């Protein structure tokens, strides 16, 4: 049993909910929140932006000096650092952005960074302005994530019809 509510189960496994990830943060402070990186980790916009917004850009102040240390990211990869004042830590994960003309079959690696970890909130991966079809990142998550993941979406819209189409 854990804290997550009101959430559509699609799976023994994957959940998702219409919902700000960072007000779901905030509310639950889960062991794990998911971020949607790029490889240089520079949070700007969509949903890294708003993540380090509410962190008061500490989440920025971080990984800068991770990239310093260790150098950017894979297209797929992944880094554990902490997830501030919205979770324990946060699983910064770089699916590929389809506005780079990032392979799309990268996807399913950048979900299997989410097997590291028994339960996590997240966003789909790709979706949002990295321009991948959502309703894609869905199955792919489906099919590639056995651990516990809690899907936050913002769009209704988008929400309503990631149900609808769900198989
Ligand atoms: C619309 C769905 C997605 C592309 C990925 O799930 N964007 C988000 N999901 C959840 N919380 C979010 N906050 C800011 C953006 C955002
Ligand atoms: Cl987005």
């Amino acid at each position: 049993v854990n804290s997550f509510s009101g959430y559509l189960k699609l799976t023994d496994n994957v959940y998702i909910k219409n919902a700000d990830i960072v007000e779901e943060a905030k509310k639950v402070k889960p062991t794990v929140v998911v971020n949607a990186a790029n490889v240089y980790l520079k949070h700007g916009g969509g949903v890294a932006g708003a993540l380090n917004k509410a962190t008061n850009n500490a989440m920025q102040v971080e990984s800068d000096d991770y990239i310093a240390t260790n150098g950017p990211l894979k297209v797929g990869g992944s880094c554990v650092l902490s997830g501030h004042n919205l979770a324990k830590h946060c699983l910064h994960v770089v699916g590929p952005n389809v506005n780079k003309g990032e392979d799309i079959q990268l996807l399913k690696s950048a979900y299997e960074n989410f097997n590291q970890h028994e339960v996590l909130l997240a966003p789909l991966l790709s979706a949002g302005i990295f321009g991948a079809d959502p309703i894609h990142s869905l199955r792919v998550c489906v099919d590639t994530v056995r651990t516990n993941v809690y899907l936050a979406v913002f769009d209704k819209n988008l929400y309503d019809k990631l149900v609808s189409s769900f198989l």
